[PDB]
């Protein structure tokens, strides 16, 4: 049966490492089949809203409210999921998404400050039951996260947050996560090999569960 894996963290906790220990541990399980997405984007729209979101002045001087924010997080998402991904998943490839909606309730709902029982009303709104089957969040320490996120090139809009809204993303990650066994928090300020092994054996541990 096919599955949904997300990634989620900090920007600069390693996304991209980790989805590629997933890879080769799902290829060593024989899981070969499957798909990436990211959000936002994925879908002609979502990568329009993708822009109008992160590209600094977007709309000249005119600052997006939090609430069209997380509206337009939300029309990505479910254009992504509706199009993409849960076709793959009804054709029985798997689906490894850098993103989904943790990133909206920690990031909108955290850093942001949307309330978060509304942020649950949208998500079931929109998505209604549909969810990740695993979800792997990298955490890693707001410096940690810009240090690197700065060395790779220039801020979109929401990467130039204070070092507050970070760290009330961060913390709503967690409670988050706290909160839901599929949800599992990997330690990403320990070295690489470290964080690797982590991810390696969740991984393993899950798909073995199945």
């Amino acid at each position: 049966r096919s599955k949904y894996i997300v990634i989620e963290g900090l920007e600069g906790a390693g996304k991209t490492t980790a989805r590629n220990v997933v890879v080769e541990t799902l290829e060593q399980l024989g899981i070969r089949d499957m798909v990436f997405t990211r959000e936002p984007g994925g879908t002609q729209l979502a990568e329009k809203l993708r822009s109008l979101l992160l590209d600094i002045k977007s709309v000249g001087d005119e600052v997006i409210t939090d609430k069209a924010e997380v509206l337009m997080f939300y029309a990505a998402r479910v254009q992504l999921v509706e199009t993409v991904i849960k076709p793959a998943l009804a054709n029985g490839t798997w689906v490894i998404g850098d993103r989904h909606d943790l990133s909206t309730q920690a990031y909108q709902g955290g850093g942001r400050g949307i309330d978060q029982h509304m942020l649950a009303t949208l998500r079931d709104a929109v998505l209604g039951d549909f969810r990740p089957d695993l979800t792997l969040y990298l955490d890693v320490t707001p410096e940690v996260g810009l240090k690197r996120a700065r060395a790779r090139g220039e801020l979109d809009r929401i990467e130039q947050e204070s070092f507050d809204f970070f760290n009330r993303t961060r913390a709503r990650y967690l409670e988050l996560a706290a909160q839901d066994k599929s949800i599992h928090t990997i330690d990403a300020t320990q070295p690489l090999e470290a964080v690797m092994d982590a991810i390696r054996t969740t991984v393993t541990h899950w798909v073995k569960e199945l």
